[PDB]
Formats: C-alpha cells, sequence, structure tokens
C-alpha cells in the first residue's frame, strides 16, 4: 500500500556581471580642464569637438 | 574590454570623357559661306540640302 509523497527543493542562485571599456585621449583631458580660464576662438572649437 | 571603434575613409574622384565626331563636306561650307554673293533659284535647293 502506498502513501503520497511531497518533494522539497531548493536553488541557488549564480552571478555574473558586465563590463564596458571607455577611452579619452590626453589632448581632450587637456581641453576639458579649463576652469574658466581660456576661450578663444580658436580653443574653443577644439574643445567643442 | 572592449572599447569602441571609430574609422575615417577618404576616396578621390577620377576624370573621363565623351567624343563624338561631326564632319562637314567642303562643298556645305562654300554653301553656307557665301556671304550675300549667292540667291539664285538654284543655289537656295543646295543650301537647302
Amino acid at each position: 500500500v502506498d502513501q503520497p509523497v511531497h518533494n522539497y527543493m531548493v536553488k541557488r542562485i549564480h552571478k555574473r556581471s558586465l563590463s564596458a571599456a571607455f577611452a579619452i585621449a590626453s589632448e581632450a583631458l587637456s581641453l576639458l580642464s579649463n576652469t574658466y580660464v581660456d576661450g578663444t576662438e580658436i580653443d574653443s572649437s577644439l574643445r567643442i569637438r
């Protein structure tokens, strides 16, 4: 004679990641570090670029 | 980890041409360049031709 069964299960999460890079040039940092000092009509175009 | 890439290309023009010929006989030149000397009934038909 049989009796009904109960099954008990358990699972565990798995951790992953994503990574994306982002470069910048040396002249880009040099043009982006002004701190309200420059502003001639030739450096502004390079900063905008 | 990978970082985005930009590309720059430059293409130039290339020059070609077309040529087509067109001939006029010397008799037709003598007919067309009378400079107000002809005008009879038989020169007019040759000038029209």
